DNA sequence: ATGATGACGCT
DNA sequence: AGCGTCAT
């Protein structure tokens, strides 16, 4: 009772851009705005692979990983923007630049953890404390939370979405105990006020809309964010967790979407996150290991301790290209030319990184995939990254992988390569 | 024939 | 050091 931690010590938010690459293209080309629209990579094979989809197009069944030709069958008037192609590969520079726009704005409110090209966590615990003491003790008006959902409300004793949102928010605010600065529900609420302000600033200064989750930890914040996309934010209180998790498939929890989540389901014979509470910590540790067991024991109770890391920049800079089926690289000269293309993009991004961020990469990781191998990587080799020079980087990459070539002859490569991947790592201050 | 490519755990 | 997992 008095000694059992409830995991309510922090206020954490996750902000994620709505259909991000689509919004980047819609900002640039007004003709695409408020329309079913998707962003695709390449064009020749089946119209291009879709990697982002406007909410208007999602209503037709268009999804990520769909070929554009197939999406067009679902949505004949679907509009398409293609990712820039440079040196024969996809070039995502425009979206990396848009990302920096958003991250730099979020950084004004608190130190962020950049978690992807379009989302960041923020620890608002301190900001919340300062806002609480400076609002004197005033109650929090619903007007300060104009796009906020309270997960689980309304409950108990309007048939349209906005009406439901407000009734839930009203129930929540009417119940708040604003006289107690230590109340976690209050801290979350103030967090939500701050996130409304953050999201307003993002939209005002970039034109991009986003959604957000506010909770006590990263996993719940991320989950909350998704509950009411697009252009809304969701507060998941500690109190909301039992009902929320009681019907929540285990795979919806980040890190559980793969084989670990599958084994939890199979070994324990359960479906929902809440069902995990039945097991002792030792029981979970026995099935899934010490780290996973402890994590699962706490997580099914809404508790997680992973900190928001002070990290606004990516830890690695990399680029890759697949060469599927018949396009697999089967000659020495081919392998070298594409290593050079990848290396040239990497040099330009590295040089820009050094100027912007006062750091230099010191290690180069070369990854390949061979024909027949379904793994992401068949083989990885590293070498020193001592100069931002594409010819040197590509030559060095060839050197460390050249012995994979089981060909007898000079100019051929066997088995043919279905992927090349250069990744610059181990940054140092410069 | 998804693709591009990013974080991070394990040994 | 190099491989596996999860992600989208
Ligand atoms: N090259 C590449 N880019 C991708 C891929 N998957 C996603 N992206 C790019 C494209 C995405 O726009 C962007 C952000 O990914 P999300 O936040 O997971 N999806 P979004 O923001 O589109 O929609 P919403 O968040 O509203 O559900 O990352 C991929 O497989 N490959
Ligand atoms: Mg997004
Ligand atoms: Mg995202």
């Amino acid at each position: 009772g008095p000694h059992m931690a409830t995991g309510q010590d922090r206020v954490v938010a996750l902000v994620d851009m709505d259909c991000f690459f689509v919004q980047v293209e819609q900002r640039q080309n007004p003709h695409l705005r408020n329309k079913p629209c998707a962003v695709v990579q390449y064009k020749s094979w089946k119209g291009g692979g879709i990697i982002a989809v406007s909410y208007e197009a999602r209503a037709f069944g268009v999804t990520r990983s769909m070929w554009a030709d197939d999406a067009k069958k679902l949505c004949p008037d679907l509009l398409l923007a293609q990712v820039r192609e440079s040196r024969g590969k996809a070039n995502l520079t425009k979206y990396r630049e848009a990302s920096v726009e958003v991250m730099e704005i979020m950084s004004r409110f608190a130190v962020i953890e950049r978690a992807s090209i379009d989302e960041a966590y923020v620890d608002l615990t301190s900001a919340v404390q300062e806002r609480l003491q400076k609002l004197q003790g005033q109650p929090i008006s619903a007007d300060l939370l104009p796009s906020t959902y309270i997960e689980g409300l309304p409950q108990g004793p309007t048939v349209q979405k906005e009406g439901m949102r407000k009734q839930g928010l009203f129930q929540w605010l009417d119940s708040l105990q604003i006289d107690n600065l230590t109340s976690p529900d209050l801290q979350l609420t103030v967090g939500a006020v701050i996130v409304e302000e953050m999201r307003a600033a993002i939209e005002r200064e970039t034109g991009f809309q986003c959604s957000a989750g506010i909770s006590h930890n990263k996993v719940l914040a991320k989950l909350a964010c998704g509950l009411n996309k697009p252009n809304r934010q969701t507060l998941v209180s500690h109190g909301s967790v039992p009902q929320l998790f009681s019907q929540m498939p285990i795979r919806k929890i980040r890190s559980l979407g793969g084989k670990l989540g599958a084994s939890v389901i199979e070994i324990l014979g359960i479906e929902y996150m809440g069902e995990l509470t039945q097991f002792t910590e030792s029981q979970l540790q026995s099935h899934f290991g010490e780290k996973n067991g402890s994590w699962l024991y706490a997580m099914c109770r809404g508790i997680e301790h992973d900190p928001v890391k002070p990290r606004q920049l990516p830890k690695t800079i990399g680029c890759s290209k697949n060469f599927p089926g018949k396009t697999a690289l089967a000659t020495r000269e081919q392998v070298q030319w594409w290593l050079l293309q990848l290396a040239q993009e990497l040099e330009e991004r590295l040089t820009k990184d050094r100027n912007d961020n006062d750091r230099v990469a010191t290690q180069l990781v070369v990854s390949i995939r061979v024909q027949g191998d379904k793994r992401l990587s068949s083989l990885r080799r590293c070498c020193a990254l001592t100069r931002y020079d594409a010819h040197k980087m590509s030559h060095d990459a060839f050197t460390v992988i050249k012995n994979c070539n089981t060909s007898g002859i000079q100019t051929e490569w066997s088995p043919p390569l279905t992927m090349l991947f250069l990744c610059a790592t181990k940054f140092s201050a410069s």
